[PDB]
This record gives structure tokens, C-alpha cells and sequence, in this order.
């Protein structure tokens, strides 16, 4: 029941150093990463999946100083993915969206193909050009991926916990995302919470209905 | 299997307008709104949830012109959410939060509590104050929680479809929501998709992960 994954999954504030994911397992999270949605199926991201144990310790270069208390989740963990934004919406990267869902068998037609392609870059230049916020846009499609991401994982029975405490601006110069047209925004540890997890016995906490939704 | 889910799942071009959700769907839906996570458990989000005819037809208004194309999706599901982020965060909402987690009885001491009072503080700030970038870090959030919908109620066997093809200046005017201190940025129409969704039964596309994945 997906309701009840929703009411038990938690972030995981310590991973069982001995517990590693299974081949399959690790084939699934990077299903989920590469199938999640985006706004014209744009998916403006990159993920940076470290498993090893060299992997993570560059990952963990980001949680320095103020965010030193999120190291050892990303070394503990099996596997720790870094959810990475485009920085610009360039056309070579649309231009692949769209040959690839024609290789996949979306268009009956050339032409549907090419209104696609058509629509696609309207509403990118919309972003691009005229409003100036292609970044945050892309940006936005990434976190929805975490959201899909989040869920997915708990769902398989597996824990994991979002981290935004990072030094994005290391994590960049250590993977030179910049030079790749990316920049990290969230990173996700990966594996089973240990017995010191505390946060796994917590109940969880939200406003109410009453505060947060209006029925109309 | 929720990747079976991930794979499966589809953004619906057409819903049959006589299926509504249960009354333990649309119960279940909010529940998956309300528990998504969220940086610091800030959730700095509303949504409107229309299900009556004329609820919904005033979110359609804001599928006008160029976005008609979006208008049926609107009309026709059961339920649709409109997918809101707070417009400031203001220290009220902060101290809700952690008071709410306090009465959920997450903090065992006194210390527990200001720890977690502390770092919301910190973060809240850094974007508050420090980057002046927290309109876009509470967008990121709901963006998150759309993620985490949209798996959701496709493991809830429903059908749904994200979309950002709508003016949300006009919704935005329409439910008074600047007064109350939220902005429109997602519109999810639910339901079940009708046998004239083209959608349905086209292929999935996504790039590969050879491009969209890095291992280490
Ligand atoms: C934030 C966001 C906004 C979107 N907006 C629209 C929209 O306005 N109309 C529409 O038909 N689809 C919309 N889409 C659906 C995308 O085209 C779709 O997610 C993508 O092509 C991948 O296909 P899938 O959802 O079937 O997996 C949106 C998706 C996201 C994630
Ligand atoms: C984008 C994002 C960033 C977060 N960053 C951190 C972090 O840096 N360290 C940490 O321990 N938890 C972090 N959290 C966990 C939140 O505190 C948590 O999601 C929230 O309190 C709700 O609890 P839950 O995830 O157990 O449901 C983050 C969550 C999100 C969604």
C-alpha cells in the first residue's frame, strides 16, 4: 500500500555500513532516476551514482564545515545520488529529447515529430529567452525527480534521506559539473538505516488538512 | 513492484469524466499531499483540491488561449490539484512547524527541540536573508511533492497529469491566492484515463543512462 509506504518511509539520519544494495536494487534506483517525469519530458538532469568507497568520500567533500553533521550519512550509505541540474537549456539537448522519443515509437508521422520539437522549444525559449529562468526551471524538474525518487526507494523497501546540506559549489568543482553544464542540488544516501536510526521509531510530523488543503 | 509502477504510469491526455475517485481515494490523495517531505520539514505549501464542476472549471480558466489545449484534462478528471508554494517564509510558519513536531512528540528533550529549532532557523535564513532565493527554494519543494504525488496515486492505480501549461497568473487571481500568501506553480489534474488517451499505449521515452547516469 503506497499510502501507508507515504506514512512509514522517514529520512534515515544512519546507514548500516555493511548493508550495500543489491545488484538488482541498484539496477532499480537508476530505473527510477532515468523514468521519473519533466515538463516536456525535458529531463534536464544529470545523477552521479557513487557506490564505492572512493565514490563517496568525494561526495562527501561537500559536507564540510556547517554541513560536516551529513558526512557520515553519504559514507555509511550503499549508494549516494547526487540529483544534478542542467545550467542552461541549450538546443543540442532538446534536439536529443526529441530523437529519442521518435526512436522509441512516440510519433506516427514527420510531421508529428516536428511539432513536437516545435512545441517543446516554444516553451523552452519561454523559459530561455523571455522570462530568463530556464535554470530554475530545470532545476524545479530535478526536485520532482527526488520527490519521485523518495517515494520510489521507500516503496522498495530501502532508505534513504534527501540532503540539501551540502556545499554544492565543492561538489561542482569535484565532479567539474560546470564545465559539463551541471550544477548539484540535492544528494540522496542510499541503503538501510542501522539500528541507531533514530528517526526510524519517531513519529512523523505534518500540519493539518485544515491548513494546508481547500477543497473546492 | 513500484518500478513496474514507474514504468507503467503516464501522463493522461484524456480522462473519462463519469470515473470519480472513492471516497478512501480522495482521502488517500491528501494524505500523499500532506506527508511528502520537505527541507526541513518546511512544507511551505497549500493546494487546492476542486472535484465539483464548477471548482474545477475556474481552474480551466487559467488553460485559456495558447494552453486550451490543457482545458479538457481540467474539466474532465475527478479531482484536480492545484499545486501551491508559500510566497515568503515568514517566522510563524518556522515556529508551526517545529511546535507541530514538538506535539507530534518527536523531541524527547527540551535540547532535542531547540536542535531541531536551530538548524530550521539556519537554513530558513540562508535563504531567507543570505541568498534572498527563498520564493525558489519553496518552489522546489512543492516541486518535490508533485514528484512524490504522481508516483503515488499511479500506485494508487490512478491516473494523472502533471501540468505547467496554464497561466498561473490567472489562477492565482481566480482563488485569491496572493492575498493569502501562495502562488500557482503545478496543476495535477486525477483520475482514470479514458480509451482515447493517446498517451495510454504509446511507448515511454527517456534518454539513456549511459548519458544520464555517472557511476563511481
Ligand atoms: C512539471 C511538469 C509539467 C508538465 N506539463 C504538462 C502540460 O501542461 N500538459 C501535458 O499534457 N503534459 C505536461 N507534462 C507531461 C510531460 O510531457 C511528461 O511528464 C513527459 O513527456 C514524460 O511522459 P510521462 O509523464 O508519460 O512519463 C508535464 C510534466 C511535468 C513533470
Ligand atoms: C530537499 C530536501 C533536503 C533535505 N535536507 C536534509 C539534510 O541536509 N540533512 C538531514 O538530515 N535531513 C534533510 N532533509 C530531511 C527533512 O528534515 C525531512 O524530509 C522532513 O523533516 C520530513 O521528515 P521525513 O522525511 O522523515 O518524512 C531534507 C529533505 C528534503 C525534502
Amino acid at each position: 500500500d503506497i499510502i501507508s509506504v507515504a506514512l512509514k518511509r522517514h529520512s534515515t539520519k544512519a546507514f548500516d555500513a555493511s548493508k550495500k544494495l543489491t545488484a538488482e536494487e541498484a539496477e532499480k534506483i537508476k530505473t527510477l532516476l532515468q523514468y521519473s517525469p519533466s515538463s516536456t519530458n525535458s529531463q534536464p538532469w544529470h545523477f552521479i551514482v557513487a557506490s564505492t568507497e572512493e565514490g563517496k568520500a568525494r561526495v562527501a567533500k561537500s559536507a564540510a564545515g556547517t554541513y560536516v553533521f551529513n558526512e557520515r550519512k553519504m559514507l555509511d550509505a550503499s549508494h549516494v545520488v547526487v540529483f544534478c541540474a542542467k545550467t542552461a537549456m541549450d538546443d543540442a539537448w532538446l534536439e536529443r529529447v526529441v530523437d529519442q522519443e521518435e526512436a522509441d515509437g512516440r510519433f506516427n508521422t514527420p510531421e508529428a515529430k516536428a511539432a513536437n520539437h516545435k512545441g517543446r522549444t516554444y516553451f523552452a525559449d519561454m523559459h530561455r529567452v523571455d522570462l530568463k529562468d530556464d535554470d530554475q526551471w530545470m532545476a524545479k524538474q530535478v526536485y520532482l525527480n527526488v520527490g519521485n525518487f523518495l517515494l520510489g526507494v521507500g516503496a522498495m523497501g530501502l532508505d534513504a534521506v534527501p540532503i540539501e546540506g551540502f556545499d554544492a559549489a565543492i561538489l561542482d568543482e569535484e565532479f567539474g559539473l560546470k564545465e559539463k553544464g551541471f550544477t548539484s542540488l540535492v544528494v540522496v544516501p542510499v541503503g538501510h538505516h542501522s539500528v541507531e536510526d533514530f528517526n526510524a521509531t519517531l513519529p512523523k510530523s505534518r500540519l493539518p488538512l485544515s491548513t494546508i488543503v481547500t477543497e473546492c
